[PDB]
């Protein structure tokens, strides 16, 4: 049985299986979504919990009163289904208003209330229970070269971030800041394009240990990049403070595909580095069931999100625990990576001849790696045909 | 009359108009070229100097009395013609004993050898009176997954840079070190592959004021991203110590085509940037003349190189220039961009009705951007159709 | 002033300035536009013509009685204005129906609805003159590997365009057709994805002579492929019914960027060709007005559109008649490629001993090809710096 | 065991196995392999026979007596293993003669010399059993837009493709010829880039019927193109003489992995059409086994590439013969794709009124299309989690 169980720590967003299937080129297709009824079918699923948008729970221009009840209808069905809010963002993209930005927007005002419109969420996922406030700057960025000085944009992006920090600090909630990185659409280029990208900017920041990043596979697989590798960077630095799984075809438009999908290969060592390092964090699946789809394909593929991690934790594990891995990792001197390379010193690494002058450069380049055979080996496990 | 002057800061490799043409499907065109010859002929061109690999200059494999002459030949020739050598760097990727990586090889030999060849060019830089060393760690990749542990590479990363600055702090030299950064070719996928990946290992490393990044036009477009909004976040944050120029027609093979050619809007933008910030070092020309070019068609690439720059110069100054433009910046509140957000405080902020409760959101989404109105002026700018 | 009059045949869409700003992520940021207001503001900017999808001008639903007055509302605003419609299309993509496909959709009513909509259409535009009447299926493609077998899909595909063709033979009018082909967005995949993909497809067709291509410069730069190119084999073939001139900033979503942007050369290496060919039929922009505009930006970016073809015409006539162009291209040896191979037969060129035991293969190799001197004196053609 | 046998009609190219490492930025790691001794290893590795280009086979510059030696050679080692030489083909790219194109080479003499190469080995193929000749453009293209008039050079493709067949048909030779198409690389764009480009040149030969398709792997996604979905439209028009079987991850350069990596859906599509078509043809390995394998990794790839196809049989096979799947392909309405969309005939479709008039076109788009459960299916089938 590879079945979810709320151990799993599997989240979804309500906008996921909420998704209408209105894209650029089509009108809706499916209806819309209770927030309530989606915690409730996704809790029959195995979810641990659902993430949020403002605008997801609260309808924008809901009076405070209709604002109230909108959160005590959802929190009485978290209460009852069990399910949990480990993460919540704001819609600073959909609105006309957020057209050429929110935190980086060339008119003041906007900025202005970009910021009070995400101080008013993180009050809400302060009291809902959430440990992360993730970020999407989907609107901040250009078409066209004059119309933004990055040097400048840059500027007021740390502000923004470095203000609601202050907001996090000054009122004492255990919350921590999340950077969703996306090369393109909705804009042409967008700012903070990659995990890298977004990685610099946090070390740029007056509290840079409150900000972290939220990687999702297809906005790297987007700029043809490996999200495992990116993920493993992110790690190195402890700067994973949560992530979106997904599924993208190639460089194209962000499909967000069900998890497994897309480059299954990617998946597979996406799974093996995260249960290696132990992540203990919140595992979010960032999908749009197709638009072709019913709510019976839309549970479904939020099935299969989760049926396909479960799948590659059982031939991911299997993988390094095989003793002919284990040989063969050791074959290709992956445990001599793990070696300091200079742990005498500079001084000893200078006086080594061994280093230069009597190293054999011929021996060592008839070396073969032997990664072609931990390969096929990783394969077959992935397969199933060991 | 677009001609360079060594004012103008032009530098290009020993390896650009010295590309033979071998390609991986076929074999060199043409002859190899000597350094001095080279010097020799990018100075009648107009170009300040030149850079170098220690494997241009000094053949692999050559004994101490050999290299001592060709670096005085190579000195000489610099003497005598003005030329500067404002940048080096080491061939860590030719050899076969480099196939699997250099400073993150998994053989620590391998890394201890690397380490050795580096430190010595780095002596050789400081005695002609380089101020930048690039490392392009062109091998530090995979093709497979399991073949590199990324986390632990970045940790022989990060050794290897921290020892290499351990001995330029002990020597005295007046170096720092630049990143080169690309995503792929010649591995499936190379470590820091974006200016953002290699900004945000440098702030994980001991000395990180001794380090910064060389970024390369086609390197950041074969990844589908912005060069002059990657330019931009780097000297936001004080790291672009070098730059490479050069062309590249999409997401496909390292072209390295002359500067201009490729998007030539970007480089319309790159040239505005790189002059509104004042950059005051290198511009150097990473391009491989085209191996169906003889040498006058190699030298006739090199100066258009320094004409297109020359020709934007004059371009996106005059662009900057133009009342009609700077009224059109200021429709486009760019100028409002540059106040900031909250100078109030956060506080004050969240007291202002007017960012909020009084906002109309409804007003200011109707308000025009007039982004395409500020673009075609740039567009007849560069065109020269003003 | 390089200003457009009717004489040039730039032809515009309903749905190119019609756009509200509706994308994935962002709901409209601009009223809708009547065609009356469209017609006649393109006529004050120099068009010779509009365009149009069926429910651009008949609103999905409407009766018969509502749909001729539309459609005389509309013809008074031709009559008055002058501006013709050169081509018809129809919306086989927003409507939910068509969420699977219209010819190739998996159930037969869809497919049969699609037909009878199109012929609905197809008289309207033997009514209104249209000569053209193009086809992009957007919606045929898939995102699933078993939900389309793409074999039988294309007898859908014939069937469809041959049921067209019988209609339009048996009517007599003076329509030809013309395949918009597009890689992937709105689908996963959609199937003819490329200028020869639809090349193919034709002449698989009963009649294929009714049957060209509307080629969209950033489909193909969407796929990373040379537009100039695709469309040298569509002149070729004698496939180029229509063209479709926009722009795109590389492997991304189509951002129907307004013509001239995106690659300045590939723009500049079409209208080259285009007027080096003799294109007689109209120049059609499919550009979207960017969503952070106003209706002034709007009427901005179609005078940018015909203002950016007009100048690259005057830079690519300059350039094949300058004197200095045209010993280049001798000296590119560009005159012997227009010389037959073998005009001597089969049998004399396998008796020549010049053609192979007696052919100097070191010389012809050490011989330049000189192309880099031309592309420098078309990029000096370009930005007026000759 | 899923073990290969010459029944499976696996071939393998001279030049795949016999890669040495030689990369663009790196020199060779391994040696040059003797074919006899490639024909051998080969041999007891389970492949029905190897293919070779003129120059892997027969070293340029080789006389006549040479030639015949090395031919000999090479035949008593197929006639002792059993294995065959089912295509050959020309080198037409090493050499520096070709750095402008051969067929469409600016310079009549070389496209003369072109011809004579191949005709050569033409024969040669006739003789050693061969039943298809691939052409591989590779140096057909540019990086210039005016150093090729494409329209011309397609004139000089149509010229030598049809000399080719007129050598042919008079000689008698069970021989056809196919085209490999690839988008870029070693040229900045290849003339024919995609399957389709080629499937309408072969279309305006004199004889079209000697002339299919090599399609590769690789070569479609580096234009982010569905390989399953181009073979089906080749296998629809019946041009499908050869299939070049490898591995890419992306949009990139032609990275040539092991079948089976890169995209392993994508393989799971391609070996499901391929043998629910009946392609009884070579199935032909181009790989490059990576320079960081010694000969043991070269072979192990050649294995990997066989295993991996196996698997994929067994479980595509399984997929198709699942009653579960066979229910929810009814599911997804593809039995009603088979089902001709308008068999009533034209007259007969614009009297119905159930396609139009009373066409419930809301119940339709209602209908869910059950395309996530059909793929579940497929992705549990291809992982045995079924
Ligand atoms: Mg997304
Ligand atoms: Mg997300
Ligand atoms: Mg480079
Ligand atoms: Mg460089
Ligand atoms: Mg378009
Ligand atoms: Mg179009
Ligand atoms: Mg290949
Ligand atoms: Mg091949």
């Amino acid at each position: 049985n590879y079945q979810p169980t709320p151990e799993d720590r599997f989240t979804f967003g309500l906008w996921t299986v909420g998704w209408q299937g209105r894209d650029p080129f089509g009108d809706a297709t499916r209806r819309a979504l209770d927030p309530v009824e989606t915690v409730q079918r996704l809790a029959g699923l195995g979810a641990h919990g659902v993430t949020f948008h403002d605008d997801d729970l609260i309808p924008f221009g809901s009076s405070d009163t209709e604002r109230e009840s909108h959160i005590k209808r959802f929190r009485q069905a978290l209460d009852a289904t069990g399910m949990a809010v480990p993460m919540a963002t704001t819609n600073l993209f959909t609105h006309p208003v957020f057209k050429d930005g929110a935190f980086t927007a060339n008119d003041r005002d906007v900025r202005r209330y970009a910021l009070r419109k995400t101080i008013r969420n993180i009050d809400l996922a302060a009291e809902l229970g959430a440990k992360t406030y993730v970020a999407w700057g989907g609107r901040e960025g250009a078409e066209s070269g004059a119309a933004k000085d990055v040097r400048v944009a840059l500027d007021r992006m740390k502000e923004a971030f470095d203000l609601l920090g202050e907001y996090v600090t000054a009122q004492g909630y255990d919350l921590r800041f999340a950077i969703e990185p996306k090369p393109n659409e909705p804009r042409g280029d967008i700012l903070l394009p990659t995990v890298g990208h977004a990685l610099a900017f946090i070390e740029r920041l007056e509290r840079p240990e409150l900000y972290g990043v939220n990687p999702e596979v297809g906005h790297e697989q987007m700029a043809g990049l490996n999200f495992p590798h990116g993920i493993a960077q992110a790690l190195w630095a402890g700067k994973l403070f949560h992530i979106d799984l997904n599924g993208q075809s190639g460089i194209k438009y962000d499909q967000d595909l069900r998890f497994g999908a897309g480059d299954l290969r990617a998946a597979f060592w996406l799974v093996d580095l995260l249960e290696s390092a132990g992540y203990e964090g919140p595992k979010h699946f960032d999908f749009k069931p197709p638009r072709t789809e019913d709510l019976d394909g839309v549970w479904a593929s939020a099935a299969g999100c989760m049926r396909n991690y479960l799948i590659l934790k059982e031939r991911t594990a299997a993988f390094r625990a095989d003793p002919e891995v284990q040989e063969a990792l050791r074959a290709a001197r992956l445990d001599e990576l793990a070696q300091p390379t200079a742990g005498d010193g500079l001084t000893a690494l200078l006086a080594d001849r061994t280093a230069f002058e009597d190293f054999d450069v011929e021996a060592a380049a008839a070396r073969g790696m032997a990664f072609e055979q931990l390969d096929q080996l990783a394969m077959d496990h992935l397969l199933g045909a060991r």
